[PDB]
DNA sequence: TACATACAC
DNA sequence: TATGGTGTATGTA
């Protein structure tokens, strides 16, 4: 079963239009459309002489990148399929051959592929999703299970790269280069696994990943998809290609890299989001070769780091070694609620959040100098207000002391109107080096 | 240092 | 009735 690609957007708009949420989404779209219009004003003021001057600067840098292109590493991205929903499907048979999503009626974490055919997706509210699919089954989340399932897969992955990078519970990057070296001359004993009556996997990168996905399915009863490529950026993209329950390899030769990139929409790259797509689209840029073609223009319209990034993407480049993410930069907590307008209640809720945050800091023995409150009113508009201090702070009292005054300032500023808020949050940052 | 925006899960 | 939460990067002032 399923729905129509056009029936869907009609039901969403019909369900969402008029809400305070939609009002804020319009306010954001206008703010983006204006930011596009400003970029187009600059494109008109760009001279053919400037374009030539930049083109010569870009290609000089592009040659520096191209000559340092590293194809000697083998990078695997593993990504669980419909992760949360797959777990709930695994442990309740009644949800076999049925559309489901994990979450509440207010919000969904994810949805299984059956339900995806109706247009129900991650980050969608349940009440909207039920309009799209009345038979939809919303099952409450069990994060503790998901963490436990994750732990099972992370244990398998550690055989192939002990320094693998877990991006989240369902997701990881592996550098299997060093494993492939050792494995080249392994006996069938060291790469044989029994079915839950046994099987052997080859010496190749494709085979190594078939073993990983198999061992995962055997240990957890859940499928994963995987991507294989000479860098992280490519690997991530490939893992999505034959999803669910499939692989893809970009072989480690320059030509194959380029063939894959040629007509690849830039959205699919990790870091190109909804906005960057819409901005670049207005410059006629959709695919990665179009992104290469316009590289000069981009070096005049965007900041150094952004066009440097776009160039890496346009040449099929990316990170080839996994850096153990070291010290953290911020710790935070925030919560949504039904409207709170009484000041005394807002101080109480601030104090609560500061306590929870101090508790989380205690766990990692951390102290910081910057305390930042986050306030979101009933029309979904967001303010952050910060304050940095000489001496590091950490206790619930110390953090609350600072956040109290920031919140006071904001209540005082709108006076005599009360703050009609729907979410508050507190963040700490500026830990010592 | 302060604030907003964009992005990822 | 209803649109969640944590963390990093970065552009600007
Ligand atoms: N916005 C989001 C995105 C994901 N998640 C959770 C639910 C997902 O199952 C899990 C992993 O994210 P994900 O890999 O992007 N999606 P999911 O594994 O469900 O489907 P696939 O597209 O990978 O098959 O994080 C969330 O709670 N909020
Ligand atoms: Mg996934
Ligand atoms: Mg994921
Ligand atoms: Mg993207």
């Amino acid at each position: 079963e399923g729905l129509d690609k056009e029936k869907i957007n009609k039901i969403i708009m019909e369900a969402t239009k008029g809400s305070r949420f939609y009002g804020n989404e319009l306010k954001k779209e206008k703010q983006v459309n204006q930011r596009i219009e400003n970029m187009m004003q600059q494109k008109a003021q760009i001279t053919s002489q400037q374009l030539r001057k930049a083109q010569l600067q870009v290609d000089r840098f592009a040659m520096e990148l191209e000559q340092s292109r590293n194809l000697s590493n083998t990078i695997v991205h593993i990504d669980m399929d419909a992760f949360y929903a797959a777990v709930e499907m695994r442990d309740n048979p009644e949800l076999k051959d049925k559309p489901i999503a994990v979450g509440s009626m207010s919000m969904l974490s994810t949805s299984n592929y059956h339900a995806r055919r109706f247009g129900v997706r991650a980050a969608m509210p349940g009440f909207i999703a039920k309009r799209l699919c009345p038979q939809l089954i919303i099952v409450p989340p069990n994060f503790d299970k998901y963490r436990a399932v994750s732990k099972e897969v992370k244990e398998i992955l550690a055989d192939y790269d002990p320094n693998f990078m877990a991006m989240s519970l369902d997701e990881a990057y592996l550098n299997i280069t060093k494993h492939l070296e050792e494995r080249q001359n392994w006996p069938e004993d060291k790469r044989r696994y029994f079915i839950k009556n046994s099987v052997v996997f080859g010496t190749s990168a494709q085979e190594v990943v078939k073993e990983i996905r198999f061992r995962i399915e055997q240990k957890t009863t859940l499928t994963a998809s995987a991507g294989i490529a000479p860098n992280t950026m490519l690997a991530k993209v490939c893992s999505d290609k034959n999803k669910p329950n499939g692989q893809y390899q970009i072989l480690p030769n320059r030509q194959a890299v380029m063939d894959f990139i040629k007509d690849l929409p830039i959205r699919k790259v990790s870091g190109i989001g909804k906005v960057t797509e819409k901005m670049l689209k207005a410059l006629g840029i959709i695919t990665c070769t179009e992104l290469y073609q316009q590289r000069a223009l981009l070096s005049l319209l965007f900041s150094e780091t952004s066009w440097h990034y776009f160039l890496h993407i346009s040449l099929g480049l990316g990170s080839t070694h996994l850096t153990r993410d070291g010290e953290r930069k911020s710790m935070s907590v925030e919560r949504t609620f039904s409207e709170i307008n009484k000041a005394e209640e807002q101080y109480s809720l601030c104090q609560e959040l500061c306590s929870e945050l101090a508790q989380d800091l205690q766990k990692e023995r951390l102290k910081g100098r910057t305390v930042t409150i986050k306030l979101k009113n009933v029309n979904f508009e967001v303010k952050t207000r910060a304050s940095t201090v000489s001496s590091v702070v950490s206790t619930a009292e110390e953090i609350f002391a600072i956040a109290k005054e920031l919140l006071k300032t904001e209540i005082d500023a709108d006076f005599p109107h009360p703050l009609r808020l729907r979410l508050m949050g507190v963040r700490i940052s500026s830990f010592p080096n």
